[PDB]
């Protein structure tokens, strides 16, 4: 499991074609060919879960625990575990009077049944703020029937946008006549790793405030912050907005424990926006499932092996930024084409000069296995991601790799 | 386990109301006073799974298989195994090329997906043809952007619906205005349990291929008719229409095999919606979750239990509509108060005259701790839903329960 091919081999390889980005194919003939493949360019951890996990959920089969249940709002002992666990890790305003839930098929799909919630009795063209880029916020606010509407997020910046960057978004839903339904929000910053700060949220708050807006916090990385990044908690610093009805976040449980084949994570907010999404916007269209997953994290959960587990990935996304900036300098890569923020575990790199970057991109994982992702700031320059929250018993693998390919890139 | 107080005590009570239906409160009342609960309203099997098959959850420790696939139809095992064991079990027609895809969050989520994904390109008001009663179309076609335009299902009929009521809804459509978007079927239907016709699945295709209209197949209920009941296939009899862009069949797994829990499914049919719902209108949306119970429930099904868990389900809601025949006759109703069509594991019964059928619900549950379904006709008349597919333990309990319940109903 020092790499990646037989997640491939097992996943990927069928009489049809598993989806039709050209990654597909770059995977499935690296992995075919039984040759080291690495996936740096989705943020997941598929080579192991955390000590324990596994355990708990054969300890379920104690009582039936595969039926549907009877809750809209998830399964008690584990919604009650999320609400204590949530309020404690992000020090949420104990003057609030939030409501949790929890969501059982992605927090990418809890997002699309939120803005479908908030696009009903708006016959009126409709924006959704959103950062850019963003971890695939774009098509959900397509397809629950808003207009996107996005504000920069620069890579550069190692606290992701400021409230100029909102404002011009702001501007643009002026000009073009959409009212703004929402504004999202995503703080521990998926690609950029950005560690978004109180000015900026003030500015949103002051925006939800004024037009009556709710602000959709996503914090799938809130507790993957390097370990020298305290990660700015939006639900305390918008307390104030929950009892508004204007405050909504999201939060996956499955990438920060490495269960995303799960797909648990926590809804949690203003009472009216959670209920409304739980019952209504959630439970008329998916059944009341994972019954025994959400119990087995339940127990797991609130045991001692989730503080070990973060801690353990917090230090590795820390150690394996700095591996992989020396390897990058030994390569022959100069110090300011590497960037990490530490608000999230990625790495950012400036492609070699005058190639095509998607060519690179294919020729890396040709020639040495690395995949990396590919996202663009806002004049379209192409920007490397690299994903570092994987075990070290990949990341060291792949960052030596990583080094051989661009050894044979060229900085001028 | 004789009885659900258990399910209601685990998964219902906390410190927020856990669904603002009535029944909830009636629920929580009984479970909580730990007096016996008879859970016959939802057709589910949450008392026990089928045997082997928590044990390949276990086996599946073997390799990790807890992160994300990079498929967007599933789990490649579990995807050609269903491949094959659906043609074999609804015996498809040979010449035709179907795609099967893996659902992982409920095929309820599919449908609604499949609607959407029919939407797309469509400003026009458009409607979807969809049976009444249904199990639960209706908001998934009005949140799609749809109008839903029923045809009745007539409760008193074992075979379900007629050509001309499907003609009165396609008229409906035609006097509205409204551009047909989908024609919606559940040949083994939930809730009257009538097994529809070849008749009425020509009505549909010739309706299909003349509007250019696709038919989406609900075959939940598929391989859960009665012991002498064969299923109508309508992914047979409609192969025609694979090849023409035109069929879509969604088939949970986690009904028939007792696991809802799991939210396994496969959607098939006409290639070009398949691939469009599995990766655009799916994938986007959701991730490519459910990997280890994928991976279980496919070497669960390459094993002999499947095939003797379905023979005992089969036989379980015969043996149990039987019982609740001379139960509730003894009871004092008449027979044509108490139906079973043998197509799906479902008994309807007629309440009382003159009552208020939600009091009579209510205190059904109050006083001999059985919970119905409450369904109506298209004329408004109500009639009780009596889910079988329990497994004996519990329904023997709660047949003897329902029957000094229906004693002090008045026909």
């Amino acid at each position: 499991l020092t790499d990646d091919g037989w997640l491939i081999r097992r996943t990927s390889v069928d009489t049809v074609r598993p989806f039709d980005d050209p990654s597909a194919q770059w995977m499935l003939d690296r992995a075919q060919a039984r040759l080291p493949l690495y996936l740096l360019h989705v943020a997941d951890h598929a080579e192991a879960t955390p000590p324990g996990l596994r355990e708990a959920l054969h300890a379920q089969d104690a009582a039936p625990c595969d039926g549907l249940l009877f809750s809209q709002y998830g399964l008690p002992e584990l919604r009650r575990r999320l609400d204590a666990w949530l309020a404690a890790d992000e020090e949420w305003d104990t003057a609030a009077e939030p409501l949790v839930s929890v969501a059982w098929s992605g927090t990418g799909a809890a997002i699309f049944d939120l803005l479908r919630m908030l696009k009903d009795g708006r016959p009126g063209p409709s924006a959704v703020l959103l950062p850019r880029p963003g971890w695939g916020y774009d098509m959900s606010v397509r397809d629950t029937g808003h207009v996107p509407v996005s504000y920069e997020v620069p890579p550069e910046s190692p606290h992701g946008p400021d409230p100029a960057h909102l404002e011009e978004a702001w501007q643009r839903c002026r000009s073009e006549g959409l009212d703004v339904a929402c504004i999202l929000i995503n703080p521990q910053h998926n690609p950029w790793g950005g560690n978004w700060t109180p000015e900026f949220l003030a500015a949103v708050a002051a925006l939800a405030e004024r037009e009556r807006v709710p602000v959709l916090v996503d914090n799938a990385f809130y507790g993957l912050t390097a370990e020298d990044v305290r990660p700015t908690s939006a639900v305390r610093l918008l307390g104030h907005l929950v009892g508004q009805e204007l405050l909504v976040s999201v939060r996956s449980l499955s990438k920060q424990f490495a269960c995303s084949g799960w797909a648990l994570g926590a809804v949690a907010g203003s009472p009216g926006l959670v209920s409304a999404y739980s019952g209504r916007w959630r439970c008329l269209r998916e059944p009341t499932a994972g019954f025994r997953a959400q119990a087995a994290m339940a127990a797991w959960l609130g045991g001692a092996e989730p503080e070990r587990f973060t801690r353990r990935r917090r230090s590795e996304a820390t150690r394996h930024a700095r591996l992989l900036r020396t390897t990058l300098r030994a390569a022959g890569l100069p110090d300011d084409a590497v960037l990490h923020h530490g608000g999230a575990p990625f790495t950012l790199l400036r492609p070699p000069g005058g190639s095509t970057v998607e060519e690179v991109r294919e020729q890396t994982v040709v020639r040495h296995g690395v995949l990396l992702g590919l996202e663009r700031d806002a004049r379209e320059r192409p920007w490397f991601k690299v994903w570092l929250g994987r075990d070290s018993s990949v990341f060291e693998p792949a960052a030596r790799a990583l080094g051989d390919a661009a050894a044979e890139w060229r900085y001028r």
